[PDB]
Parts: structure tokens; sequence; C-alpha cells
């Protein structure tokens, strides 16, 4: 009776200018698995709420998998587009396990690792980030990658990643909105380097509200505003990591592993 | 943040003439719990399929509970309108347990017992069945109650119930379409009683397709057709047990117990 | 790495005169599966406590399965010698599921049905009980089988069984210490039959404390004492059903099904 | 009926010279919770096997918790003395969850975080490691901390920790036997620093076989042997991190959090 499906799961975005990076990921998946149905879900409640408000279907992972059981899928590979295996990724794993083996439902539900899975992923991410840098960035000019940050233990992925980036370039820095390293830590790194021009790039899949507001906003407490007050030319780049082929390739490999775990 | 909901779950029916017994149960629940939201789900895949085909929303228990988590419910009392704790009732229990405690989802999901829960329910069902008999049934005229039957061990509820019915009336008989006692067992009971007029009543919540076709159909292998060939005046009664107040009261008590199990 | 084991689980007994029926079951299992290791566990806490007090190892199902994981077993078939799928049997099922698939532990843990599993088992039990009757019991003399009884819904197995027994012999009766039918129900059955000699047989695997005390005790409230006060010659028979080959054969078949469910 | 217990879980050691660090942890726990029973278990199969071979009881976490359920404990706080939340720590979490809520068993089983739990733990570990250094280590002399390493994603804790250590001292280095950073990575760090005297300290709770053999062994492929071949005075220090009060204090705090999670 066998039927295989793929569930792509993003934190998500509700802003029109940011959704293209999701669609680009959808194409990549379709191109690599032309005969497997692909469905979407979103882990953030507030974003499902805004998307429904605009008249767009936006299922939670639970709704998506109940709907997929209803369409007769038996084996589903779930791939998050999270960066780290934090709270949301763990919740997604609990949700997948809960659906597998329910009566008359899904036989097998596998979950692909987020971006920074193994130490080998972390080193591959560092390389992909380097390959993603804007052509106009000059050698010596620091780049701050902005991650979300979390109180979850997987926060340790950000300082782990900083290790790998430095092995490539002493001027590539990691900062987070809510964890460690903090933006203050990043500014202290910038002061010792006496950098005059600094690039800012989101570490998340899509350049969402943290990217547009906390990293590059007009208000005083944004990263670019804070850098301007200390005389630094801030160059924010509003592209999520899902726009990079070299980064996306790592999510794709994770999806391949999850499909293979279905048998 | 607390919010309590009730999920009523029927095997279900897709035939217009049979759905009124479901609506009657919905009223009873509303009348007994005027301030608790009440939602519906259906355990039979083929029936969800026919209802969707007619343009009617018919969620599986999984879809229903994912939707309810999405509306912000935290504590849900699930009540099946199954007759016995067989395969479908067990699947419903697995499905409820799977949803409870998922991240950002339902805190507590309780499940009410089907009709024949304890031996005290079984005795109460026997009494309610007796109270439900048509006024025109005469003393001495046998009544055959038709249950579904199952290969599941809960099939033992049918012969258990027969025990309780006989304590009340030697001429009340239990038969099933797919289990034990069989219709052949019932006919052998009828032969020793030399009964000339026999009543047939569904044991299920709604007088569905088994009631209209297997019990009372025009075709040769229906119960009434088989009784007519042996010279018995068959009186089929097309009312599910959900139409009886005395029977419905037992499902209601089960729902009260399940609400109390939420705290 | 594969290694298959069998876990036999009894409610248990702590009285020397009753343990032989367990040993007889152990032989039967060894004889039918000569190359599979067989281990024991007991569901009753008070009995594990008395056996430890006498210096006898008596593991709970949890201790047994943790020990078996430790010896390198990978696939274990658990067979209860319970009569009905009540509270204890359900707890055993939860305990088996909990062990299967734990890291570096058991791959597969299956559970065999108790005696009264399907309606087909129930009919086979009725036949086996009849075959087990003492040769001196005369036709027409009632036999009361004593079951435990439980508030669990599986109590419905006792009146279910009574149905099957009556199909064979109108004078075979089922009574229970704690459920339905009650001993009062049995005495009302005896009064209408005006029986002068009545046989009492335990329905449980071993003739334990309920058999020696509640059924056949010297005190006033025992079954035999109550029957003597109403002028009935009570003939108690202190053999658990595990002593009968015809009954044991049903547990053995259940164990075969559970072994096959391992693959 | 309430009864609270503490389960201390070590990877473990089977070598006499190394077990004192476990006993020191046992005292610390007893001293901080004088009225709570404390039990031991070990996650490594090969070590349970060697300890049983020497006649010492060495239960797996499953055996321990089944035994504790048997003694009447209801609420158990499990604390691993693992360094990272890798494969073994995850297995321990699965095992604890499996025991909680089993019939007549443990009501609540909580699990304390391993050493490197949050980014705040990671920074506290870095500080504790610094405080643990031998008094004879001179400023400027590098120290290599040896961790296990794992293919599990929690391997990212080692490069995460390296980040925190460097914030304190550019000459503190992290290396692992089986993950990243590798010993080759550490030697390349040593070459750029042209270090003549290097200290080696185990990162694990006990200075076990990896410490005595892979880090400080006489054979050619040991860390100290490899450093001697390149003209470096290697100073191995055979004390597990459990010997340090400043490090142990972090495990103790984790145990406090796990006790509080019992209510
Ligand atoms: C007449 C036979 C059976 C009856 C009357 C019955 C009834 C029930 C009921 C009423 C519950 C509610 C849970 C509770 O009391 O806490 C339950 C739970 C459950 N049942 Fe059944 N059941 C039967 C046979 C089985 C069988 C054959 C299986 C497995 C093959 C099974 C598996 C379970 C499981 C896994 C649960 C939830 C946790 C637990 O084991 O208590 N039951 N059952
Ligand atoms: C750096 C990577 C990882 C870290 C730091 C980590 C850490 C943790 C921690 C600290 C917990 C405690 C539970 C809680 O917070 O409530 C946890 C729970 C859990 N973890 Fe991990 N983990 C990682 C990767 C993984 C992976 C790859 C898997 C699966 C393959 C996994 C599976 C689980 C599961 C099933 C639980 C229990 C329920 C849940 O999903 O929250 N973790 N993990
Ligand atoms: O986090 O907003
Ligand atoms: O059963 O149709
Ligand atoms: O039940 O004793
Ligand atoms: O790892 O030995
Ligand atoms: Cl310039
Ligand atoms: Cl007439
Ligand atoms: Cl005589
Ligand atoms: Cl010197
Ligand atoms: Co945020
Ligand atoms: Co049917
Ligand atoms: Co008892
Ligand atoms: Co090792
Ligand atoms: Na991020
Ligand atoms: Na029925
Ligand atoms: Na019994
Ligand atoms: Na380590």
């Amino acid at each position: 009776a066998q039927k295989t499906g793929i569930l792509l799961v993003a934190f998500g975005t509700s802003v029109e200018e940011a959704r293209p990076a999701l669609d680009k990921m959808g194409d990549r998946v379709r191109a690599a698995h032309p005969d497997i149905p692909v469905r979407w879900a979103y882990t953030a409640k507030m974003i499902r709420a805004k998307l429904r408000a605009e008249g767009i279907a936006a299922p939670s992972p639970a709704e998506a998998l109940a709907g997929m059981a209803e369409e007769g899928f038996t084996h589903v590979a779930v791939q998050s587009l999270h960066t780290i295996p934090g709270e949301e990724f763990h919740g997604l794993l609990e949700t997948a396990h809960a659906f597998q083996g329910l009566p008359k439902g899904l036989t097998r539900v596998s979950v692909g690792l987020p971006l920074i899975g193994t130490t080998a992923d972390a080193e591959a991410v560092a390389e992909a980030l380097v390959a993603s840098l804007p052509a106009d960035r000059k050698p010596g000019e620091p780049v701050v990658f902005m991650g979300h940050g979390t109180p979850h233990p997987a926060d340790i992925c950000y300082p782990g990643l900083q290790y790998y980036l430095w092995r490539l370039d002493p001027d590539l820095l990691v900062g987070t909105v809510e964890g460690s390293p903090s933006f203050d830590n990043v500014m202290a790194e910038l002061d010792v380097r006496k950098a005059k021009r600094v690039w800012l790039m989101p570490l998340m899949a899509v350049a969402g509200d943290h990217a547009r507001n906390d990293m590059a906003g007009d208000e005083d407490d944004s990263w670019t505003s804070q850098l301007a007050r200390r005389g630094i030319e801030a160059k924010p780049v509003l592209h999520g990591t899902a726009e990079s082929d070299a980064v996306a390739a790592i999510w794709l490999r994770h999806l391949d592993d999850a499909l293979a775990r279905l048998n």
C-alpha cells in the first residue's frame, strides 16, 4: 500500500519579502526528488496565526501529519529548516514520534537533522557561510552572523560554530539576539580589531523579523544603529541562509539521510 | 491559560436518515455542559471519505485534536459513542495519549469509556435496552439485538451482555454480524422457543448500513429475509441506541467521568 | 547478535502446596520449546514480598526484563498466566512496551494473551473446563467455578464465560470473589436448581489463598461454609486451572502466537 | 505514600585507582542532601561486565530503577556524571521516561543535565577548569583538556567549550579521542604557540582508561608519547574532573534542579 512523502518544516515567515527563500527551498527539494510529494508546516504559533489571518493555509506539524495520514501517506520524511537542534527541533521530534505507528495511520515518520547537526555539519556550515559572503566584502572586513539564540542547551552550537569559522578567517564572528555569544560580546570583538566596515548576515534560513528589525532596523537598539553610533559603517545583508546553494545543500543531505531512514 | 473542550467521536454514518441520532447526542451533551465547546470526529476512514465527498467536514480524531490544539484548547475530554472497547476504541485511546503533552499543545486529553464499560455498565445497558423496547412488542416475543462483532478480545462483551439481558427476560437475545454470538446461534435460540414474531433492534449508536442492509435489507441474506423464509414475522426497528434516553444516559455518565479525570 | 527468550508471568503464589502448578507450566513450556531460555516473574507485589522473605528470588516483570537485557536477550515473548485481560494484564503490556527499543536493550518484547482472550478462546476455555471436571462429579450436579473478579472492564469476561459454559451444560456456574457474577448470584442460581451436592473449582491458574480461604476455608464466610449452612454438600477441589492439560494448552497457543509476533 | 530517591549514574570505571573520584561525588551528594537515599548505576555495558566479574554489584540504569520501584520509591532524581548530552545521556533520558508512570511503580523520574548543559554551564565549566589547574602549571604553558568525543551531535560541546576557555586564556586547548577537535588539531595549535611544556588533563569525571592509556600511556600512540617525539615536555595529570570541587559544584546544581522538577 506504500506511499512516501516529504514534510518541509520552517520556523516560518509572514512577510512577503522573506517567503521567496522558502519557495527556493521547495524547488531544490522538488528538483532532487521529482516523484515524492512535498508538503509544508511551520513551528511558530504566531506565524501560523498571521498566515491564517491573511487567508493562507499554514498547518502546524501535527495538522500537516494528520492531513497526510488522511491522504494515505505511510512513510514520511520530515525536514526542518532550523539551524540548531533546540527546543523547536526537539518538539518536532516528539511530534513526529507521536504520529508514527498510530492505528490506520503513518507507518514511519523520520526527522532530518537541522543545519548544525554533527561537528562535520558545523565545519561544512562554516565553509558554506564563507562561500555565501557578498563579493564586495573585502578581506579583513569582519562579518557578523546573526543567530536566534535560545535558553535550550543547543545554544552551545553558536560558540561551536564560532570555533569552526575562526579556523577559516579570524574576522568572522557569531552573535545572537537571545543567547551566547551576545551582541555585546560581538562589539568587544569588533573593538579589538578596530574594524571600520562590518557586514551583518542572518544565520537563519529566512531573513525574517529579527533580521529586518533587530539586526538592520531603523530603531536605536538595532545592530546597525548601535554600530553607526560607534562610527562603524554597517553593511546589513538581508538574505537568509536558505538563499545560498552551499548552505541549502546541507539541509538537502539531511533530507536524504531521513528518506534513507524510512528504508 | 486554561481551556476545556469536549470531542464526541462516533464510528459515524454517511446516510442522511441515520445522522439525526448523532445530532440528538450533540444536544444532550450541550444541554448537560452548556459552557463547554463540543467538537466531532469519526473513527471510520470510509465514512470520512463519503462525508468529504458530499462536501461535509469530517475530521479523524487526529485532525480534530490537532485543530483543537490550534484553537488553544488545553484539556480535552474525548467521548466515543462505541458500544464496546474493541479495536477502534483502543485506537482512539492511543491517539488521545499521543496528543497529550506535546509541545505547546494539549496538556490533558481524557477518554470516556464506551457503552459496555464495566460489569455495572453492562447491567445498566441491559436495563436501558429493556426500557427502549417498542410499546407494541408483546411479552414473550423475542427481541434480537444486533451488535457489530469483532475479532478483537472485547467481542466477549456481547455474550457478557446476553448474560445480563437474560437475568431480565429469557427472550432477549444478542447476535452479531461478525462475531459471537452469530446469527446462526440466534436462529437456534429462536427454534427452541418456537417464536412466531421476532423484533430486531440495532445495538449500535446509529442505525447505519449494517442495520439497513444486514439486519433489515431486502436481499436474501438479511436477518429479516432469513426469518421470513422460516415463517417468522420479523419486525425490524431502525433506531440506533443513541435515540434512547436511557441508553444515552450511560454515555453521558462516561463523559462526566472523563471531564472529572481532567481535574 | 539475535537471542530469544521467554518470560512466564504469574500472578503468583507464596504457599508451598500451590507452587507445583507453576512448575508444571514451566515443564510444558520447556517441552514445547526445548531450545528457548525460560524466565519467571510475578505481578503481585505482596507475593514478591513474601517470596523474598523466604529467601527466594521473585522479580517483578520490570526487574526480570532489565536482567534479561543485561544477559544479552534481544527478543522476548512475555506470557501471562492471568485468566482475563484486566488491570494486571494491562500493566504487564505497558511494562513490556516500555522495555522494547530502549538503547542497547531489548529489540522486541511481545505479550501473549491471557486465558480468555478472544470469543474463540472463551469457547475453548469452557470446553477445557468441562474436560477438567473431577470423574466423581455426577451429571446434574452443579459446578461453581470461582474467578477473582475485578473493577476493571475485563470483568465482563466472567459473564461472557458463563454464556459459553451454559451452551454446554445448564448446571455449570461462574462466581467471583470481587466482581460479577457475585457469590449471592451463584446461590440464587443454586436455589432454583434445588441442588444437594455442589462442586467448587478455582478458575485461576493456581489454587491460591482465595481458593483455600474464600472458596474452601473453615471460616463462616467461606463458600463451602455458606453452602453447608444451607444444607448443601459442598465438594471443593483445590487444583488451579494450570493443572489441566486442556486449559494449559490455551496458554501454550498464546505463547506460540507471541513468539511468532517476534518474527 | 511519598518517597524520594537519588540515582547517580556514571559512565563508570573498573580500575581501583580511578573509583575514588566516584566515592568523592557520593560524599558531596550525601553532604548536600543528608536525608535522601542515594543509589548508583553505570551506563557502560563493558564496565558493568568487569565489575560483576570482580564480584561487585553494578546495575544498569534499568536494573537500578526497577530495584528502586521495588523498594517503594515514588520520585527519583537521576543525575548523570556525563560531560555532554550525547548518546549515553539521551539513552538515560529515554530509560527514565520509560519507568515513570508504570503501574504500581515510580510516579516521577527526573533527569539532571550533564556538565555542559546550557551556554551558562559551559562558561561556568571553563571557569571551574581554570580553577582546577595544577599550582605548578606556569602562565603561558598550554593545557590540553582531553574529552571523549562522539559521532552524536552533542560533540559540538567540545568546540563550544574551547570558545569559552579561550575567552579566559589563549593557551587552554580542547582535544578529543574520537571527535572534534582532534589530537592533530591540538598539535597544530601547539606548533603555532611553540610550547615547550604542555599539561594534559582529562575532561571526563574519572581518569579512566582513555586517560591512562590514550592520554598518558607508555605506548607510541599515546598523547604524551606523541608530544615527547616532538620534543615537548608532557605533564599528564591523572585526576578526573569529579575531583575538583569547582567542577563538581556544577553537577550538584544540576541535581538540585532535577529534585525541584519532582515538585
Ligand atoms: C476484553 C478485553 C479488553 C478490554 C475490556 C480492554 C479495555 C481497556 C480499557 C477499558 C482501557 C482504559 C485504560 C485504563 O483503564 O486506564 C484499556 C487500556 C489499554 N488497553 Fe485494553 N482491553 C482489552 C484487551 C486489550 C488488548 C488485547 C490489548 C493489546 C493487544 C489492550 C491494550 C491496551 C493498552 C496498551 C491500554 C493503555 C495503557 C494500558 O495498557 O493500560 N487491551 N483497555
Ligand atoms: C547538540 C545537540 C543536542 C543536544 C544539545 C540535545 C540535548 C537534549 C536535552 C538537554 C534534552 C532534555 C529534555 C528537555 O529539555 O526537556 C533533550 C531531550 C530529548 N532529546 Fe536531545 N539533544 C541534541 C540532539 C538530539 C538528537 C539528534 C535527537 C534525536 C535523534 C535528540 C532527541 C531527544 C529526545 C527524543 C528528547 C526527549 C523529548 C524531546 O524531544 O524533547 N536530541 N535533548
Ligand atoms: O524572539 O522574538
Ligand atoms: O463490516 O462491514
Ligand atoms: O483480593 O484479596
Ligand atoms: O572508546 O573506547
Ligand atoms: Cl574603501
Ligand atoms: Cl397477534
Ligand atoms: Cl449419592
Ligand atoms: Cl623551567
Ligand atoms: Co525570537
Ligand atoms: Co462492519
Ligand atoms: Co484478591
Ligand atoms: Co571511548
Ligand atoms: Na539561528
Ligand atoms: Na455494536
Ligand atoms: Na480469575
Ligand atoms: Na568527555
